């Protein structure tokens, strides 16, 4: 067999192009730039690739980015006031907190003051439960670029045996939301399930977000599956490989994303999606 | 032959634990918990809700508050109006009763309740709390099926478990009720090609479709827990579930009931739910 390859990394450029155009569009007709503000405590090198990165893709789409570098001794009080000024701050679209917050500071409640209208990465639990009531607003980035992929390659979801491996709150669970939205009978697996391969043999759709390498062999794939790798593993060596074996699946999938260059991009991308539509659907209209 | 589970009269008990717990806060000096029902517009639908609710309250020693609004009330004479309920501490649940007057947007109306007072659990924050492993206030109907399988001593960890439908009201939160107990949770609904082959594989079945007999009883997996909640009025009078209990209690290790099931357990969690917001959320000592 030779499965298609779902080449994220071409879809990705689409989508950040037609936000670009939209961006130009808007400054075109005397309107702001969408705004996108990335909070950080203390700092490390980890933390600073993320900002690097977040300021990056505003750069490729014409978006205004704002870093805030906070010390590491900030107190819990400090930082809800900083989210409060940026809730009111109508040239900020977007808010993005960066974690691992400082011991001492309750995460869940800095990232929940966040108003759900500039949650752009999608996690709070406000937009979680309107996905899940099929009224969705802001969306979790990976499972959202997911959707995307597989409307830009016309695949029709009604009805596909779709199957969720991992259940993450990053991943595994929106994306099980996501996919019913879109009319997939749909089977989430995690670490307490007896027999995985029993639900992967029969998944037409295969999502697969463990972050462990070559976890998912080629010969568990039902033929003709479409297998969604999620997947960035980095070996000793620099290279980065998916969840799945690419080589032994692509024998039977009718379409693989590759790792690198597959559903990596189509995350970011989506962020940036979600900047934008924020900026004009609920915040400047 | 299957064993059942007698809804009833684990409803009876959840109840009874409640009006326990509130005999024990009399006797320490606090208050009791307090649900108010907010309707607007009269007609027998909404009598026999504000009934209802009332009724549960005075059998577990709650106080209850019921506010009759008139059809000539505008939106946002009811939005000051919730603002008030979530403001008073001796209000620990809101309930407002749909349908609204046309005019009236009923999503405002409803996510304007604070999550902690929304002991329906149907607040978007409230489910996606629940989709996050991290539950506060949970919907009635799922919540108590789980408490179902909690009073008959069911491991649900690794359980393969097959929900059928995927509304809203049952189905999707019961899909992250199952995830948190640990189950394997493939959702099905009108769209599932071959719901036999699901059916047949399906340790735990919880069926929601409101569409008598259904489901055939032969379908049913050796040893499964069959969850039914379906309560279908008949021709004769009879009421009736969505599988074929005669046949489905030759295979099943366990099955509910129709009526005395899950109907019961709704009614018991708002209640349980209430006490919970008071609890844990409101007067904590």
């Amino acid at each position: 067999g030779a499965a298609k390859i779902i080449d994220g990394k071409t879809i990705a450029q689409q989508v950040r192009s037609e936000v670009a155009q939209k961006v130009q569009a808007r400054i075109a007709a005397g309107l702001r730039a969408p705004g996108l503000a990335v909070v950080l405590v203390g700092s490390n090198p980890a933390s600073q690739i993320y900002v690097a990165s977040k300021r990056k893709a505003c750069e490729e789409v014409g978006f205004v980015s704002r870093s805030y570098d906070l010390p590491e001794t900030t107190s819990e009080a400090e930082l809800l006031e900083l989210i409060d000024t940026l809730n009111a701050d109508n040239t900020i679209d977007g808010i993005l907190v960066h974690l691992p917050l400082p011991a001492g500071i309750d995460n869940v409640k800095v990232l929940e003051r966040i108003h759900p209208d500039k949650d752009v990465d999608g996690f709070h639990p406000y937009n979680v439960g309107r996905l899940c009531q099929r009224a969705p607003r802001l969306r979790p980035c990976t499972p959202r670029g997911i959707v995307t992929l597989l409307e830009r390659y016309n695949i029709d979801t009604f009805g596909l045996n779709a199957v969720v491996i991992g259940a993450s709150n990053i991943v595994g669970r929106p994306m099980s939301m996501e996919l019913l939205l879109a009319g997939c009978t749909t089977t989430v697996t995690h670490r307490f399930t007896k027999n995985l391969r029993h639900h992967v043999e029969n998944a037409d759709l295969l999502i697969v977000a463990v972050g462990k390498p070559g976890f998912i062999p080629g010969d568990w794939i039902k033929e003709g599956a479409i297998v969604i790798d999620v997947g960035i593993n980095r070996l000793e060596n620099g290279k980065v490989v998916g969840d799945v074996v690419f080589e032994d699946a692509a024998k039977r999938a009718s379409y693989i994303t590759p790792v690198p260059g597959g559903v990596g991009p189509m995350t970011v991308a989506t962020l940036i999606e979600n900047t934008l539509q924020a900026c004009v659907e609920y915040h400047d209209p």
